[PDB]
RNA sequence: CGCGAGGGGAGCCCUAGCACAGGUGCUGCAUGGCCGUCGUCAGCUCGUGCCGUGAGGUGUUGGGUUAAGUCCCGCAACGAGCGC
């Protein structure tokens, strides 16, 4: 499906964030200062939407597997059920430096969840002395907390997406150099030149987060037919 | 072995000689092992990654908690080995 000026803008995508906390290298995409606090001109969003929709649609034509980031407390449980719908991987929780330049070292430890959930099923847990028992069972949670998202990452993301390149321009930085493709929707307090494929428009407007998640993960599945 | 006096042989015994035995002679500052001790103190480290040109750091630190590196939360870390 399309996209259009009418609504990116009752979202809050225009609505970029403050010139106090600014990044000069973000110059091309503004309009300009209606009350010190910026704003976006999506007539320039227009333009790398469309480009950053159609890499999105190869994607999911060459079947490929998109990371999901999104930590700022707001975001989370909309990278959540925006992804799930889409057949994702994501990390909604807290990312972890290592989880792509290091996924071996991290991934020693879903083989650790997938082994901690059949230990659960079985009756063999309950014969260990019920110290381990309480005690295995928090590491239990534990993993299923941090990598909800992380367990159908059984290899190698296609491309990464995130939620603001400035928080998480530590997972950002990490597909820098495992060269993975970087999608990121970024306001204007965000470095726009460490991003390929890329999105102006709202940092923490949780329905600017709402749209763009909720039509990207669209020009996923309808590029999966279904 | 022999019919036989009795010679040969193994053991052990003595005398003489030789291998050598034996030493609580030395050095714990040439060692083994075992012991004491800081100390039953909560500490000591490695892997992969991250960060510095590097020695190195990160992890183990900060805040909360614990008889404890016990654990909870945070963090460029994630876990494991010897301790608890
Ligand atoms: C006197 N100094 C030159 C000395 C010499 C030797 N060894 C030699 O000279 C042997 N060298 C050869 C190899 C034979 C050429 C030594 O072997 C030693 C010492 C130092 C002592 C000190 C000792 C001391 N108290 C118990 C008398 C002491 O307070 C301690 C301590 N740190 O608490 C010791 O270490 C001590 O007992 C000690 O070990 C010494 C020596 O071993
Ligand atoms: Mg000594
Ligand atoms: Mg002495
Ligand atoms: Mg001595
Ligand atoms: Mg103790
Ligand atoms: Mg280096
Ligand atoms: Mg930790
Ligand atoms: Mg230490
Ligand atoms: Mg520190
Ligand atoms: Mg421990």
């Amino acid at each position: 499906v399309e996209i259009t000026v009418k609504e990116l803008l009752e979202a809050g995508v225009h609505f970029g964030h403050e010139r106090k906390r600014w990044n000069p290298k973000f110059a091309r995409y503004i309009y300009a200062e209606r009350n010190g606090i910026h704003i976006i001109d999506l007539q320039k969003t227009m333009e790398e939407l469309e480009r950053t929709f159609r890499f999105i649609e190869d994607l999911a034509m060459r079947g490929g597997t998109i990371l999901f980031v999104g930590t700022k407390k707001q975001a989370q449980d909309i990278v959540r059920m925006e992804a799930e719908r889409a057949g994702m991987p994501y990390v909604n929780q807290r990312w972890l430096g290592g989880m792509l330049t290091n996924f071996k070292t991290i991934s020693q430890r879903v083989h650790r969840l997938e082994e901690l959930e059949a230990l659960f099923a079985s009756p063999e847990i309950e014969e260990r002395p019920k110290k381990e028992q309480v005690r295995l069972k928090h590491e239990l949670e534990r993993l299923q907390k941090y990598l909800s998202g992380f367990r159908l990452l059984k290899r190698l993301p296609d491309a990464i997406f995130v939620v603001d390149p400035t928080k998480e321009a530590i997972a950002v930085r990490e597909a820098r150099k495992l060269f993975i493709p970087v999608i990121a929707l970024a306001d204007t307090d965000s470095d726009p030149d460490l991003v390929d494929y890329i999105i102006p428009g709202n940092d923490d407007a949780i329905r600017s987060i709402q749209l763009i998640l909720s039509r990207a993960v669209d020009l996923i599945i309808q590029a999966r037919g279904g």
